[PDB]
């Protein structure tokens, strides 16, 4: 389907820096075209996003299509198999689809015939113009295996990494993920960040959908007692009970290998 996304900047926690980095690659080209001429500036066409699975890549690509009131084209590394004009008809439909935002997922896989699905990939990239307004993301796990012909300026301009939350960051990823459910006031997001070091923000909304779960199957069978013989809330002891079911996802070898990777670009 091609829509324009639900999710804003508010359903992300954290990645304060990376969201105006993202917004001034955005807002630049529009909000001040009376400079964007005075210097002669080719504006952004595409970025890499990079990091340790579950942080946000996906999220941050629809929200940037939120903010410029764009459509959302998704395609997942694998599924590019059969074969080298589906990539053309993909960038066809994102032309057809503009103002949109093309996202490619998953596309460590490509990594590793496939050869020139990249070279497929690139040469299109360089045969679409500023102006035909299609805005381009890739999202990869294996910053190890990227060939850097995508980040030639003309092609994947901006390299981004995406890390694991600090704990600030999962505080506001559990704030977010919880912005509109009615959540009991004896609940100490502040205290579970502290015992979730090293859990993604898919392994903290993991907890999150357990624990909302449990308010619910618990409500259902109460007043199926009640009625024997006022909206209820996720308790902390909805949350006590989550956790049993809850350890990182990503492993701390992995850690250190995302770690230097990016350290190792200041
Ligand atoms: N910064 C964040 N804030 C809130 N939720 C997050 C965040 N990062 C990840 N999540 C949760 O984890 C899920 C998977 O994130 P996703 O963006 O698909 O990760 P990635 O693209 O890095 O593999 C999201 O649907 C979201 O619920
Ligand atoms: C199928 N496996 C998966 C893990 N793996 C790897 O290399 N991970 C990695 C993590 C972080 C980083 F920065 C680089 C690589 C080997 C192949
Ligand atoms: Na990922």
């Amino acid at each position: 389907v091609v829509e324009v996304p639900q999710v804003t900047w508010e359903d992300i926690g954290g990645l304060e820096d990376v969201k105006r980095e993202l917004q001034e690659l955005v807002q630049y080209p529009v909000e001040h075209p009376d400079k964007f001429l005075k210097f002669g500036m080719t504006p952004s066409k595409g970025v890499l996003f990079y990091g340790p699975p579950g942080c946000g890549k996906t999220l941050l690509a629809k929200a940037i299509a939120n903010e410029c009131q764009a459509n959302f084209i998704s395609i997942k590394g694998p599924e590019l198999l059969t074969s080298e004009a589906n990539v053309r008809e993909i960038f066809d439909k994102a032309r057809q689809a503009a103002p949109c935002v093309l996202f490619f997922d998953e596309l460590d896989s490509i990594a590793k015939a496939a050869d020139r699905v990249i070279n497929q990939i690139l040469t299109e990239m360089d045969g679409m113009s500023t102006k035909k307004n299609v805005f381009i993301i890739g999202a990869t796990n294996r910053p190890d295996i990227i060939d850097p012909a995508i980040l030639r300026p003309g092609r994947l301009d901006q390299l981004i990494y995406i890390p694991l939350p600090d704990e600030k960051s999962r505080v506001a990823i559990l704030k977010a993920n919880l912005r509109k459910s009615p959540v009991a006031k004896d609940v100490d997001l502040e205290f579970l960040a502290k015992m979730t070091n090293g859990f993604s923000g898919a392994d903290l909304t993991e907890i999150c959908q357990r624990a909302c779960k449990l308010a619910i199957r618990e409500s259902i069978e109460s007043e199926i007692r009640r009625e024997r013989e006022p909206v209820p809330e996720i308790r902390r002891d909805h949350f006590e009970e989550a956790m049993r079911f809850a350890r990182r996802s990503v492993s701390d070898n992995d850690i250190r290998k995302y770690e230097m990777f990016a350290q190792t670009l200041q």
